[PDB]
């Protein structure tokens, strides 16, 4: 009965159950964005069997009068794989934005280790040149030297990007290893998007930082129509309540699928 808890953080196995818990966060004002899991994924077949999952997750999203927002990672979906001389997760990600641009829907390219940030930069910006910012998102990660640099680099894009503080375990040549860094990062890289007029995804639990977020947006005049703040199923479901309550926009990661026992383990991991 590993299930019996991972359902806090967990849909439910299926395409329905996933559809069903975005219908009860939009009930409570609350938008949703969807995560399908999957483990094995370690071969180009694989690859795109899980790019038309994620396909028929959007069309059963749509069928159920939601707009897809889904976010993937690029090496569930082929990313560094060449087929026919194209990079397979480029063209699967092709494949998904069309099909969640067609209905009117969003895609996120979730940020993975510091091994793969180059390439999902560059992915990113040929894909908003092909379906529109308005269409395909990504992440930056605050742990991360490199990211203040990666942040200016996209303004001529005008692009949505989640701010996160960073879910690796990565050496102190790459990441901050001091966490007052990380969270001092953090700040900067919301307030710089924020500043340059970009949707900004503020993804975090930490109460500090959403109260310093919330200081900011006020002293600067910005609407709370121009970012919102998103958090994990699950945790602080009093937080993603009352700030929704307040008037802010509040949009939940919600995980689905059978192979959810890594991510459950992250979340039991991260337990304070
Ligand atoms: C919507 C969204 C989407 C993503 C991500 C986060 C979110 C919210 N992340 C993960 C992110 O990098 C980071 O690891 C987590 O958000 C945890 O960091 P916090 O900002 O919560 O602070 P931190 O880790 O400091 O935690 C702050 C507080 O939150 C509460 N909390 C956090 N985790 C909890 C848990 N498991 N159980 C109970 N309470 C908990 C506790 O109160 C804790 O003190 C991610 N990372 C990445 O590298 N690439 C990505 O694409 C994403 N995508």
């Amino acid at each position: 009965k590993m299930w019996n808890l991972a359902e806090r953080f967990v849909a439910g196995e299926s395409i329905e159950s996933a559809i069903q818990a975005v219908q009860a966060l939009e009930r409570d004002g609350i938008a949703g964005n969807l995560d399908l899991l999957g483990e094995f994924i370690d071969s180009p077949a694989k690859c795109t069997e899980f790019a038309d999952d994620v396909i028929k997750l959007i069309e059963a999203a749509h069928a159920a009068g939601i707009k897809p927002y889904v976010s993937i990672k690029l090496s569930s979906v082929g990313q560094g794989k060449d087929e026919n001389g194209e990079d397979l997760g480029l063209t699967n990600a092709r494949r998904i934005i069309a099909k969640a641009k067609e209905y009117g829907g969003f895609i996120c390219l979730d940020m993975e280790d510091h091994t793969r940030v180059d390439v999902t930069l560059e992915q990113f910006r040929t894909l908003v040149g092909e379906f529109g910012a308005e269409h395909v998102g990504t992440v930056l990660q605050s742990y991360l030297y490199r990211s203040l640099g990666d942040r200016a680099s996209l303004d001529d894009l005008r692009p949505n990007i989640r701010m996160v503080k960073g879910a690796y375990l990565e050496p102190a040549t790459v990441a901050y290893p001091d966490k007052a860094d990380v969270d001092q990062n953090y700040r900067r890289l919301v307030f710089q998007h924020l500043k340059a007029g970009n949707y900004t995804n503020v993804a975090t639990h930490d109460e500090r930082i959403i109260d310093d977020v919330k200081r900011f947006v006020l002293a600067h005049g910005i609407g709370k129509d121009a970012f919102e703040f998103q958090m994990l199923y699950g945790i602080r479901r009093d937080l993603q309540k009352q700030l929704a309550a307040e008037g802010y926009r509040v949009r939940v990661y919600l995980p689905y699928g059978r192979d959810w026992y890594a991510y459950f383990s992250r979340r039991i991991a991260e337990t304070p």
